[PDB]
């Protein structure tokens, strides 16, 4: 289609990288759907353009401008900046349902099927499994349900000073309520899971659809032997094994890009 | 005394596979007792529980079951055979064995109850809460079944057939039952019934959130409580949710367990 979309966020220039090699994953795994990004004043404007190569849409949304929806209430909630930024995007209305996805995740596999979801279906997170993760999510682009978000934010603000904390305050009924909404963690898995009940990731980490790095070190922060063709830190483990396969993409689709842009 | 319906058909189903975790069992049933259950406290023991902790056992649960699959008479023998790495595993499926009882909810040594939990006998054939590692596979830590030989030979066969992705019951269970990660939300226990205390750092925030409620406590990974060591005086462990935890544990253990235990031997 062209109404329903991959939104990600993109705060910066270093995220802005995440947000190449996802939209590259994306493409790569032949979806029909659209790619939208959300991005701020802090990136460049170099960057910026480089962005308008690898997705169709690419909304800036400014909180800090006095005019923006999000303001008076970041006003109120000052730690809550990234979150109420993500949040805009639910005012893509340009588009009937999209999966939002975050600028550190990494499809493995076409999800297009994900479109099948209504509302607010995601996976669980490795935390406290009955709040879902909010790394990778399938919405429907409304503006009430921005104000409804807003408010919520204003009045309780984030359990956790993070969107997921706000996003599971709200969507509270996700826990218990329509299996169809709950995502198969091989949607969205962490790159903990993979290694903390290691055992289950060996029997089903193997068919992970999307990866999600989350944690520490981001995976624009390891650095990566373009010779040997992998990163620092045999590796038969998850996490390298998915490591590798970002710098893979980054280095053939990316670089070349950012480098036109003098970018690299 | 006003004591209401006592279900005799219905009841709780713990393991101890020997004198350590025989003092888990204790604690488990005495927390049980204590936030005044009405249904039955089962526990099965294997040989390797010594003669006097077992005689405890029997002061505190209703029936103490013996499981040893060493002998070649029981059930899972031969299958234990097969999977020697299966021994406390196919142990614990023993559980699904005891059909003096209609439904049951079982719960490992190494878990504390915080709360009445006796509305989970409310719940059908395999409820059991999330497990904060892969979540997409349900915690044998809790779980909610309903014995039958059936049921059991059922497992047995897959032990035999496939084994456990990871060695434990958690992993054969979870081949087993393989449907609850996508199938009816009313088989998933709310985290706060089947609690890991790791999750109560490792997602801090969500704990200092939501922990408050926890209704059972799962004491998983290195150190058991057993092993902690507890000043009587100070009233607490040596080295917040966690200690929290370990401490109710401990005074369940020093105000309840001691004392019966003593009156044996090894106070």
């Amino acid at each position: 289609m062209t109404d329903q979309a991959f939104v990600t966020l993109t705060t910066n220039d270093a995220y802005a990288k995440g947000a190449l090699v996802l939209g590259s994953s994306l493409k790569q795994h032949r979806t029909s759907r659209r790619l939208a990004v959300l991005t701020t004043p802090q990136v460049s404007d170099t960057m910026r353009k480089a962005l308008e190569i690898v997705f169709d849409e690419v909304i800036t949304v400014d909180i800090l401008d006095s005019g923006d929806s999000a303001h008076l209430t970041l006003m109120k909630r000052p730690e809550l900046g990234v979150t109420l930024t993500k949040l805009h995007c639910w005012s893509l209305t340009q588009y009937s349902k999209c999966v939002f996805m975050d600028a550190d995740t990494l499809v493995l596999a076409n999800i297009d099927d994900l479109f099948e979801r209504e509302e607010l279906s995601a996976a669980p997170d490795p935390g406290w499994p009955d709040c879902f993760n909010s790394g990778v999510f399938v919405y429907q682009p409304s503006v009430e349900t921005y104000n409804q978000l807003l408010h919520v934010a204003s009045e309780q603000g984030s359990f956790d000073g993070g969107d997921q904390g706000l996003l599971n305050t709200f969507f509270n009924s996700w826990a218990t309520t329509d299996i169809r909404k709950h995502l198969p963690f091989i949607y969205n898995l962490s790159s903990i899971s993979i290694y903390s009940y290691l055992p289950a990731f060996k029997a089903f980490g193997a068919n992970a659809k999307v990866v999600h790095f989350l944690g520490q070190t981001k995976p624009w922060n390891y650095t990566y032997d373009t010779k040997t063709k992998s990163v620092r830190s045999d590796p038969t483990m998850t996490h390298p094994q998915f490591l590798n396969v970002w710098w893979d993409i980054f280095t053939t689709s990316v670089v070349p890009l950012l480098q036109q842009f003098g970018l690299v």
